Parts: structure tokens; sequence; C-alpha cells
């Protein structure tokens, strides 16, 4: 019905009160729905604001239960998930929106808590019930960078916008351009990574990946999804493989782990975002920050770092030990299956977790410890910098290095499991003897890159503004379209289904050496993943880029950002080793990409290489089993600026 | 395509060879896929049997497997899933037919094997194959009754078919009837039970279940099936509860354990089956028969008495440790989520199992001790007893016994699990105020059963009988029709997801008061279990009983799950006092994303465990099921009344 688009009209403009008439209709909202800043005046507004619009939705008065906690977070005040106080509050809204039986029930609490909440929280509790409730399935949820660019865009524009909005007639506005490489300059190396750090997409996945796995609501099967302790892992593992990728291709070291938390913090970052929301900008870290013992009153943080270190003996405690002990005192056995997602819900703390008091929240306190070294006391009453946002997190280098450490310590517990053996990786009969890649007017076997431009309608985030247009250009990595091509053999006399997983790592290491697998096996970055036929004899498998199960399109995002899907590499060629492996598609299926069941693969994530390498085995080339291929691939950037066509 | 039908003629007339023409067809066998009694006279008999068929099936002569295993079976043999050997042999045979490219390969094969392997077990690995296989799926595989009628109708019948098929013309064929109650006189008040032991449906329904979940070493994928070993436990449990209801309306106490194995089993039972494919008859086991150490050269058994004993010492261990230990000497624990299925894949002995060596065989070797008691050595040359067969097992009274023992191990480890907590088992905001039953022309809460004939067409499976129609008359329980009536009230102001769980049970002990929880919990029989949506306010609910999850029709068992006609327990005739009970849980919390009881074929779409509300041990200061329930509970009194005349079909 239209009720499912009227609420999309509710992301329009957060800051605007909704009687101020959104996209080509306007609300008809009782008076016992106005703020009461606004009530006293209500007969000047309605009236004012009614005309030049298509429809008026009317919305019936209804009787509300208590919005004191949604409330209770001030509406000049960001808003994190990270903070214990404010998962009690949004989990407490999210009910409420989730408990409206009727979708028209959910528009006229929608309409009239929306003046009177935090916008943050509101469009985070609003997007969580709309994808979960019954009513409101398959629907387009409006772009996060849209609704609230102040997250994604230097604070710079926001004044030329403005200013563009108010002289310039509509038709004749010129695209504003977003400033790239604008939060350090070449005396920090780590500013070269802002194309990966900083770019839009891969912060919308970070965030929508929060969304879907929260780690913490209510209701234990919104959060209980499967193997979402071991995606956790994954993906988060995933991130770091292919950032130290690209910090290969920036002449730079693979990234420091944060050994320990009472050494300073050498890399700081400002990162130039002014929140219109907080109306203040997110505080930076300074060089050599040192983590502190915070005492945030307000928020509920009573935490000492030592806490935070207590809680990580402990679990390389149980990781060592094999088991770990929950709550009644009983103990489960982190096995070859489960024991990964086990280790997963217990270190970001989950409330999967078997025993959260014990092994604490240990991912998600250090989330805030590292965001308010400037402030930990709340005696200069300043919120907390961009490691403290999920949205925001990515930007900062010191992200990488807090889930770096955190992946060592999931390592510390697949490096006990057993090695795959010959026997479990091969695939009696099937043979692949070889794997290309071909680009248009472009060598065998070589990717390319470069910067392209972007466009994107910022026009609905923009808050007492002008309405119009306010298309904004994005310079960000984009790659040549590709396609594999593998040479799959059968042998066997009958049609045999297989699973093709497709991934691809730095060929040497930093000094130049063709790499060991123990070294190797931690920097393969997942390029696809899909099932399929083979005949009897010889078979000709070709799979595009675009295709890609790891990726989602360009379109969508405006899964992990197709742009991103290949490293930069370098000016004279980055050397690279893509692999192939074919595993036996009847073992590996799941009796039943991203999918909203079960995950699609009986498989660990990461699987041919998540585990030490058997006796013998010394390198990628000696690794490999008949069903699996190797090849030389060679990354070529192009510092050149290709429009979107 | 037709392949796909032309593989159901292979289970026409098991008997007779490939060549004879099965239904309105015939196969166009190649001469050496003749066998080599019939090679030497192929000229005489492709021509002979040619006639009278409207369609010819063409087969391409193709390599064929050695089939050397496959074979090693004898063809007048009887076969067992239970018994090693035969194990590897299915196992390999099944390898065979699984690893044929085409289905014109497959069908090649099949023909090929058909008349050199024993029929018992060719069904078997067929069946196997054609459910598991990638091209034939949703393919309807003959009831086994039609295609082998001598594991499920005393031998006496099988001279009058002969005698009736032979000497008056088709269309005129009075039906035959099949003997019940026939196993036992009256003297053995065991006999009682006939109607579940030997009930066909109940029996057929044992077979198949162990179709689609088996344990055989076979292959990881299709024996690893969601929450088997639970599976295993539950299914198996509920057998017991419903034959334990089934005794009390029958004037016999509950079903007495196999305690220890060393003292004689008091009751005997003569099946009075004749397998038509080993020539011979099923042996009896006598009155006050002693388990005895088994020598079964031939059959790959060397198993004493103690074997069994140290493993069920063993598995008590672990049950009361509350941990088992892997091959590896790594500890898994039995928790309150996995527990019970690891437990069931230790006990049946199931691959699945984390350490068979340990633990054991304990199920299946007690179903060969059992079946093996009148020849353990293999002196006499004589087979296995009923026991010894998934297909038979459930006819002995021995069956329970055994499944009884094995039961009470299971519930040591349950009642080690916390108490349901008030909490837990609450619905905030749901109250279910009332629950009725209403058969047509019966008063409120009053359930009625009778018996049935029911006709069966068992012409398939009449060898060297001739060809035409064969009836055969089933006299079997049934009950009148009825519907749940279940008063539901929201209170919450959003529709509420619920799953609608119904069991029932006895009402009364043996002295005639409230039977208590702790012994009531354990002879609830699941009834029903399905999802509703409930809208604010006050919701009426109402279910046929025709629409159970529990069951499946008519239909499917004549042409799975538990028989329709076997829904209710018979009751007596001056009634028998029972109490529904109906539970609605939190669909959400209880829901398995996903696009039934025992057999589903997807992940099973309850997270809640097995028996659910009953399978614990109760809170502190619940007594009996009155005091047990919360608000979105309900009890209400039915009283089954038996009706003891024969209602037709219609
Ligand atoms: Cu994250
Ligand atoms: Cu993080
Ligand atoms: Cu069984
Ligand atoms: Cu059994």
């Amino acid at each position: 019905m239209n009720y499912k688009k009227n609420l999309l009209l509710l992301y329009d403009r957060p800051r605007e009160p909704i009687f101020m008439g959104k996209g080509k209709s306007v609300f008809d909202v009782p008076d016992n729905y106005l703020t009461d800043r606004y009530r006293p005046i209500g007969p000047e507004i309605q009236n004012r604001f009614g005309e030049l619009a298509e429809e008026r939705i009317p919305v019936r008065s209804i009787a509300l239960p208590d919005l004191r906690i949604p409330m209770s977070l001030g509406r000049q005040e960001q808003f994190s998930l990270f903070i214990p106080r404010h998962r009690k509050i949004a989990a407490r809204l999210i009910d409420i929106f989730m408990g409206m039986r009727n979708i028209e029930e959910l528009q006229s609490c929608a309409v009239f808590a929306r003046d009177r909440i935090n916008p943050y929280l509101f469009n985070y509790a609003l997007s969580v019930a709309l994808l979960h409730r019954r009513d409101t399935k398959n629907l387009d949820l409006p772009s996060v960078v849209e609704v609230f660019p102040d997250k994604y865009v230097d604070s710079r524009v926001f004044e030329q916008i403005r200013e563009e909005a108010t002289v310039v007639p509509e038709g004749m506005r010129m695209p504003i351009v977003i400033p790239k490489d604008f939060t350090a300059s070449d005396l920090d190396e780590e500013h070269r990574l802002w194309y990966f750090r900083e770019d839009i997409g891969v912060n919308l996945h970070h965030w929508h990946w929060h969304l879907v796995y929260p780690f913490e609501a209510s209701n234990r099967a919104i959060v209980d999804k499967d193997r979402r302790g071991e995606l956790f892992y994954y993906m988060h593992s995933q991130l770091i493989a292919r950032y130290n990728f690209e910090r290969f291709c920036n002449r730079l070291q693979r990234v420091k782990r944060l050994n320990n938390l009472r050494e300073p913090i050498a890399e700081g970052y400002f990162p130039k975002l002014d929140s219109l929301v907080a109306s203040r900008t997110w505080p930076g870290r300074v060089d050599n920050a040192v983590i502190k013992d915070l005492n945030r009153e307000l928020d509920q943080i009573k935490q000492d770092v030592s806490d935070l270190e207590r809680w990580i003996d402990r679990i390389y405690e149980a990781v060592h030990q094999g088991y770990v002990v929950d709550e009644s005192g009983n103990r489960i056995f982190l096995d070859e299956e489960k024991g990964i997602d086990i280790l997963g819900n217990i270190i970001e703390s989950s409330i999967l977790s078997p025993n959260r008091q014990l092994y604490g929240d240990m991912h998600n306190v250090g989330h805030v410890f590292l965001s308010y070294t400037h402030d930990p006391d709340h005696r200069h009453l300043e919120s907390f910098g961009v490691m403290g946002d999920v949205a925001t997190a990515m930007r900062d280098p010191v992200f990488y290095r807090w889930h770096s450490f955190i992946d060592d310590i999931f390592q510390e517990h697949k490096i006990k499991l057993p090695a795959y053996t010959k026997s479990q990786l091969t695939y009696e009969g099937i043979s692949v003897t070889g794997i290309i890649v071909q680009s248009e007017g472009a060598p065998v076997n070589t990717l390319h890159t470069y910067w392209q431009q972007s466009d994107v309608d910022l026009s609905r985030g923009m808050d007492f503004v002008p309405r119009g247009n306010v298309f904004a250009r994005f310079t960000h990595l984009q790659h040549a379209p590709f396609q594999y091509v593998i040479q799959i053999d059968n042998t066997s006399d009958a049609q045999r289904m297989g699973f093709v997983r497709i991934f691809m790592a730095p060929k040497n290491d930093e000094r130049g050496q063709p790499m060991l697998f123990r070294d190797q096996r931690l920097f393969m970055v997942e390029m696809d993943k899909f099932l399929v036929a083979l005949r009897p004899g010889a078979n000709r498998i070709r799979r595009r880029s675009n295709e890609s199960t790891v990726t989602i399109p360009f379109e969508r995002t405006f899964g992990w950002p197709a742009h991103m899907l290949v490293p930069k590499g370098l000016p004279e060629g980055f050397p690279a080793d893509l692999f192939v492996m074919v595993s036996n598609y009847e073992d590996d299926r799941v009796v039943q990409g991203v999918r909203d069941r079960l995950y699609p693969d009986r498989k660990a994530m990461g699987f041919p290489f998540d585990r030490l390498a058997r006796t013998g085995v010394d390198r990628l080339s000696n690794f490999v089993t008949p069903n699996m291929a190797i090849q030389s691939v060679n990354v070529i950037h192009i510092d050149k600026t290709v429009p979107r066509t």
C-alpha cells in the first residue's frame, strides 16, 4: 500500500520538523503531536507549510507507550551503539516500533516520536524495525549518506552547498566536488590509504553489516543469525587482509597490531567531520595519545584499562585451554566446527556469548577507550572521536591496529585446529589446469585501476537548505571490468557439482621474496565463490568480475563495494598470486553470498587457508592439489580520473 | 522423462525375472544381461514373453562395475541393515547405483543387477539411490507392502491368493481377508496389542523413518540430517508413550524395560510370517528364552553379552559425568542444546557418534542379540527372528522392552537438565482460556474409535501368480473425525505469532487419583504442532484432526509420518479418561527462519527440544499438570470411547 512509501518520507530531511513537508507530500499532524516548542503556534504552521504539495497524509491519534527512555538521549547529542547506555535506549525504541501491530500505527508512532528523539537514533531504530517487521519487507531504505552526509563528507562543503543553493537558481547549480585525501598531508604516510579508510563505499558496508547482524538488541532470534560469530570473525578479518594488501600498494609494511594498551598510539587522526545534528565536530586524536581509564558518568561507562587487559588474559587462556566456561560453570569445547563461532560472540560480546560476565565486552569496549583518550572523565564535556561510531570507525588508522590485534586472538585458536589433509581438499577426478583473467584492451593476466568521479544527490539530507538538487562529486578507486577463465577436467563419467573458490594475495613479501604459506595464507582476500556444474571431459568456465558473490553492484551502495574489489596496485605493476579451488559441493552443500536464512557453505569461512599447512607444505605452489590452480597476475594503477559514463 | 517411470517397473514382481514384463511394458535385455541359467535359452525367452506388451523398453549395454560384493549375499537369504556385513554390502551397491552418470545407465545397471542380487537388498539399495539422487526427485516409490507382502501378512493367505488367482476369472475374484489378532490367543494378554504392534501402518512408518534417516556408514552427507540423533531419541520415545497408552486401554500395566540381559525374557513371540524370498519362515522366540553370546561367523558377528553390558556401563557413566570423550581424547559436553542429539548418535551408533569404538553400537547390537536366541552360533543354519529387521521389529513385544530400557538411559540425561522456569514457558500477554474437541454426532470433549476394513492391491508383489488384481482386506483401528477449538486472548496491542503444541496423556493412575507430573510427563503423546497468527483481543482457533503435523493421510500409507488412523488411542468401551493439553509458545523464539514431526526433509522447524514442555523435570513447587500450567496453557478432560464394530471405508 501507500503506507510503506509514506514511512520512507520520515528519512527525508531528518532535522526539519515532520510538518514541513517531505518530497511531494506533507503530514496532517494532530496538535498533540506537535512539540512543546511549536505547539503554542500550531495554527500558524500547519497552514504555512501545507500548500504546493500533491498529497496530504492523514495521521490518526493513538495511545502511544511512554517515550521517556527514547527521549532520554538529547537531540543535539551523538549516538553510538558501542556506548552501554545508548544500547538500552535504542533497543527499547526498536521494541516500540517493532511492537506496533499495524503498518498504520507504525506510521502514527513514528510521526509523533520523530521530532522528540535524536535523529541518528531515530534513523537506526526505524531502519532496524522496518527490516525485521513482517509487513515492511523487501523495502528500499534510503542510503544513510543521503540522510546523514555529515558522517561521510568534509565539513567544508556544507557552507558551499548553503551558498550554492541560496544564490544560484535550480538547474544552473554546479556539482559540489567532495575533497579527497584531506585528513592528512604527505608527512603522514598513512594519508595514502584515504581511498580505502575514507571511501564512502566501505564505510557504508561496515555500517550496514552491523545493522543486519546486531550483537545485542532484544529478542535473541534477531541477534541469533546463523554463524554470526564466525561472520564477525571473518568479515573483519577480510577488512584487514584487504587493508594490508592496499598498504603494500602504497610502499608501507603490514599493519602493526595494538600489542599492549599502556604504550602510546603513534598514529593520530583528525577526521574533519562536523555533526550537523550535534552542531559540533568530532574530536581528533593527537599523536602519542595514551588510553586512559574511563569515567563517563552520563554515558554509564565506568571501565578501567586493567578490566580490558583482564578480559584479554582470560580469553587467551580459554583459547589455549581449548574450552570456555558458561555462567553455570560447565565447560563448552572450542571444536573445529563451532569453536570459531563461539569465540566471535565472546570477543565482540554478543548476548550469545556463553559467559559475558567473565570474558567481557572486549572488542566494543576497546572502540570506546580509543575514542575517549581526549576526555575520559567528561571534565571537558566533549563527545567521542570517530572510533566510537560504527558509521565512522574505519576512517581512523587505529581501527586496523585494534582489529589486527583481535584477529591475532582468533588466529590463536585456528593454529590449534588440525591441518587440512591432502584427502580433505582433494576432489577425486576433478583437475583445474589453469585460470587466467582478461580485460578489454589489456594483456592477459593483468588488472588495471584508476580514480573515478561519481555523483550523489545529498538533497534529502540538507536540512533548512533551499529545496532543489544538490549533487556531490565523489572521487574513488575503480577497476577496469575483467573476467576469469578456468579450465577444469572431469575424468569421472558423471556430472560433478563443485564450488569455485577464488582468492588473491600478494606474490612476494615487503622485502621482495616469494612469500611462504604461513605468511601468505593470512593475506589471501576472497574474490568470488559460486556453484558450477561440470560435464564429463573438459569444461571452460567463464566468470565476470561483476558477478562476484563478495561484492554488491555500484547502484546499490551509491556487501563489499564493487569498485573496491581489486587492490590498487602500483604504476610499475604489483605482482599477485591468483588462486582458485574447486571443492566437492556435495560435502559443502547446505540443504535449505549474504543470505537471509542460513549461511550457504558447510566449510569454514576462509576455508582453503583458515588453518595451518599440513606437514611438508611450505609455499602455495606445493600446497596445491589437482583441483586447485595458481596464476601470476599483475595489478597496474594509473593516476587518472575517468568519468562514470 | 519416461526413464523415471521405467525404474518404478523394477519394483514390480521382485522375484519374476526382469525379462518377463512388468505392467504394460517389457524390457529388451541384452544376452550378456541374462543369468547363467537362462542365457543358454535366451532365443526361446525374449520371444516367449515379448507378446501381450504395449511398450518395449530398450537397454544399452554398458561396462558395469564389479558386482562381487553385492552378489555375496545369497538370493534366497534374508536381508537386515542391523547385521554388520549386510551394511557393507548394501552401502557398496548404493554406491554403484549412485555412481551411474545418466538415468540411462542407472536403468541399465539396475536391469542387469536386479536378477543377480537379493530382492530385499535390491529394493533397499534402489530406494536409497532414487530418494537421494539428483535427477530422481519427487518420485513416488511403491509401498513396500505391495512389493514385499510377506513381511506384513500371515503366511496362510498366500496359498489362498494362489488358489483364487488360478481358479477364478478376473473381475469375479473375492477380496482376501487378512487375519488379525492371529499371533497369540487370549492366554497371552500381550495379544491385545495386535492392532498396534502388527498394524501395517505403524510398521511402514518405522521402516520409512530408517530409510530417510539412516545411521549407515554409507556417506556422511546422507546420514547427517539436522538433529537426527534427537529425532532417533524422540520418535522411538513417542512409540513407547503411544504403546503405553494403548496398554492402559487393554487393562495392562506400563511396559517393563529390559532391566538386565542375563535374566530370561518372559514374553515369547511367533510372528507367523513366511519369507517368499528366503522361501523359509522367520523363527519364533520361546517363553523364557535367554540372550546368548553370538558367534555368527558368516554374518561377521562376534559379540559377547558382556560387550553390550560394558557399552551400557560406559554410556551411563558419560551421562552422569555429563560429558563424553571423542576418539582424539577430548571432552564434549552434554549441554541443554546438543546433549540429547549427541547421545542419540552414541546410543544407536550412527557414524556421527563421537567415539563408536568406546560407546559401541548399543541399540543395534541389542536387536541382533534378541533375534538370535534360538541359534546364536549358527549351528542350526537358521536366520534371525523378527527383531532383526526394522521392517518387522515392532511386531515383537520385546521391542518395547528393549526400546523402553534405551529410553530410560536418555531420561537419565534429561533429568540432569535445569527445570523450565515459569519465565521460560510463559508468553507475556497471551492467555489460553479453554480447549475442547467435537466429533459429528457425539458429546463435546469425547473421542470415538472402532475397527475398519480397508483394501490394498498386493498384485505387484505376488510373484509367479496369474496376472490380474489381488485385493486384500485389512482390519485396523480407526477414529471418528474431530476438531480442536482453542480460545486465546492477546491483550498486547499487536499481532502475536505462536506455536500451538498439543499433547494427550492418561488422566489418573492405578489408584484412581490425578496422575503426578513426574509420572504423567512421560506419557504425553504429541497430537499436533502448528503456527498461528493471533489478532489483538480474542481469537477462536479451530484445527481439524486430519490437519495434524504428527500424521499423514490414509492415501499415502496404502498408495512419511505416523498413520492417521492410529492418531487416537483405542480407549475403553466404558470410556477412558484422558487429559488434553495445549500450549502456545512464542514463535519468535521458537522460529527457525527457513522457506512433519519425526520426518522433515529440511532442517527441523523448531528451536525448542523435541517433546518441549514435558521433556524436562518440573520446577520447584510443581507437582501435577494442573499446577504446572502457565496462562498460555490449558488442560481439558477428554473421554476416549471404543466401539467393537467394523465400519466400511466409503
Ligand atoms: Cu565492525
Ligand atoms: Cu570494530
Ligand atoms: Cu527403529
Ligand atoms: Cu530399534
